[PDB]
């Protein structure tokens, strides 16, 4: 430190994201000399942002929390880039979780001749440890036991196992990845950057009900990564085990005496600043051929307050039509809101693949801005 | 570190089991132990050295070390664990072994005749730390500032054969760096996996660059692996040319920051010190690019290495494959002999090397040139 605020403060001046359209030379001298209670620092946060200048066109976050201390420490570089990510959400404003999943209204009936999966996932970090970016091999670990302790003592449709990925072939990794189960090893040099890809693969592994229809991903991008899956459109009974599911885990954790991470304001604490409130991306795979080229489909997709990407045959990498179609809210809009925008955003595209493939015109079915 | 005390140490130590690394041959419980808990006046800790080589069990084409320096007495404060891996890194050197440069041209014998039908290129480097700065894998964007800074007033001192400019990286298109790195001037961009998960990599381009004269005969990395790496090289196999700027420029650049009062960093026992262990003593890697289209695919082509100390690396450094059968081979161990000495033995090395290649090209044998272990 021998060094002044100004020498040690990043060159941002071509950057294009969150981090450093917030970060300011008063708030790094202000908060460059501060420490949470597991040493994380200001530049250990903005990392990932000074060496990921990201894209004029996309937005990147910029920056990580490397524990719960984080986003109380370091507020004053936080609270403007959550604001200008989560759209306008304030460091006043409250986050409502709803993980009650009889408030969800249908749901059951998606197309299955459009919609090939459905899919919920969300992230959870144990109280009292550090987050990836920073966990010890040793807090890794002791996230890990934990799960498979834990886990290992749901029963009936959530009866399962737990796989460390060193127990896994590198073959049977693959064919796990392939089918859409299994996360594979961090390349993102988003993520690289942060330093959660750390003593990769030590303490990383999956637990999965024998229908892996519900899963647990343990210690990649968060402590825990929960997912609720199956081929077809009855989304409804994906979120409904996805609930039952959830509530299961947070029981044990928390009689356990290690609760997941959350506060009235950020609602669930996650690494990325981008996947606050609820860990919640709530998707299906369905096949658009017609409206994924048509000229309204941006406008639709803004308008349901839906996202799109990009994992092409529920088996096959990218390929045919099939797109992932999810929720783009995180924080400021509850679990049963997003996947409620995803029921229903979701049956008015199918509805409009259709009347594409017909011919005839969709200015009829055209959503109102959510 | 006072945080990962609420966990033993057998709870942090890291699953080896599945790695090839001298870090990892040599780190015990015991000496994690002990050093835990240890941290250098900077800041670095026995987790931050060892990181790269928990990351990385292995490497595409060479034995790694796996541990790395963040600081000057990280070689000391984690002597428990640097030193047996120095020991088995450059062959045997000793902890309590010294160090001798010799940096006189003169003392070198021939080797400005190297085939030019097989050897494409010579090239001699070397690296050095400023004193009072940390290293690459934990210096702050200040320090790599302040050494950038150092480099362009220190080097803008130089004139005629080394008179030169200064790039740096923000200075270039992404097309004039890969021109550069095309043509084995200029670092390759940073995808190292040992720059990558020592934390070398941080804040990139900010404060890198390259420094070299008109010709591109004598050049300086700053800011990359270490705070500079001085290198001389030219196509063709005059091997002394070669080291004779090398030297000349070097003594020249010494004495130029001992006089700004920021000289570099040394120890009696192991030598320069540098980021890798692999690199401490002389931090001299000479070497070659040359044409072995038969030798590389000879059963013997290891075993020939290794009596000759010499490693092998690919067309576009230690992280590429050999391409059209051209190889970089250069002396492997810089603990333990002189940069003379080792410039010595990559010369008898390459030109045994090539009449190795000629054996073969006329389906001969070769037994009777693979010298003694040296
Ligand atoms: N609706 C879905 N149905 C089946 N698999 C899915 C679905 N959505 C995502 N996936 C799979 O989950 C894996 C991770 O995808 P990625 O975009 O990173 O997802 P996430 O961020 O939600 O974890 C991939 O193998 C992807 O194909
Ligand atoms: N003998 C040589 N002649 C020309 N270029 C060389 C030679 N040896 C190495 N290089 C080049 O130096 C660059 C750095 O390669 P690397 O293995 O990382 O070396 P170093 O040990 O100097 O860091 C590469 O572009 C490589 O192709
Ligand atoms: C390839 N190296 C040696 C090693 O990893 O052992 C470098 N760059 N220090
Ligand atoms: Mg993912
Ligand atoms: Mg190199």
């Amino acid at each position: 430190l021998n060094y002044s605020a100004a020498e040690e403060f990043p060159d941002l001046s071509k950057h294009n994201n969150h981090m450093a359209k917030a970060l300011t030379l008063d708030i790094y001298k202000k908060l460059r000399d501060k420490e949470t209670p597991s040493g994380f620092t200001l530049d250990d946060i903005i990392q990932t942002g000074v060496d990921n200048p990201g894209h004029p066109f996309i937005m990147t976050v910029g920056c990580v929390a490397g524990d719960e201390e984080c986003y109380e420490v370091f507020k004053d570089l936080f609270d403007p880039v959550i604001e200008d990510r989560h759209g306008g959400y304030k460091p006043t404003d409250k986050h409502k979780t709803d993980l009650n999943q009889e408030n969800l209204k249908g749901g059951d009936d998606l197309d299955p001749n459009y919609v090939l999966s459905s899919r919920v996932r969300t992230g959870r970090s144990i109280k009292g440890i550090a987050l990836p970016p920073h966990c010890s091999r040793g807090e890794r670990r002791l996230v890990e036991k934990l799960c498979i302790d834990g886990l290992a003592t749901l029963t009936g449709e959530f009866q399962g196992k737990y796989y460390p990925l060193s127990s896994m072939s590198d073959a049977e990794q693959q064919q796990l990845i392939d089918d859409h189960f299994l996360f594979d090893k961090p390349i993102s040099p988003l993520l690289l950057a942060s330093g959660m890809a750390r003593d990769w693969p030590d303490g990383r592994g999956i637990w999965h009900n024998n229908d892996k229809t519900f899963l647990v991903w343990v210690n990649e991008e968060d402590h825990l990564r929960v997912i609720s899956m199956q081929k077809g459109g009855n989304m409804k009974e994906v979120f409904r085990r996805f609930c039952v599911g959830l509530k299961k885990i947070e029981d044990i954790f928390v009689k356990a005496g290690r609760g997941f991470m959350w506060n009235e304001h950020l609602g669930y604490v996650l690494t990325c600043p981008s996947n606050l409130g609820t860990g919640l991306r709530g998707g299906v795979h369905v096949k658009i051929p017609h409206l994924c080229k048509h000229e309204k489909f941006s406008e639709v997709l803004k308008r349901t307050r839906l996202q799109k990407r990009g994992t092409g045959g529920v088996d096959t990498a990218a390929v045919g039509s099939i797109y992932d179609i999810s929720n783009a809210d995180r924080l400021g809009f509850s679990e049963v809101e997003q996947v409620q925008m995803v029921v229903d955003g979701v049956k008015l595209m199918v509805e409009m693949e259709k009347r594409l493939e017909n011919g005839k015109s969709i200015d009829d079915l055209m959503p109102a801005q959510k």
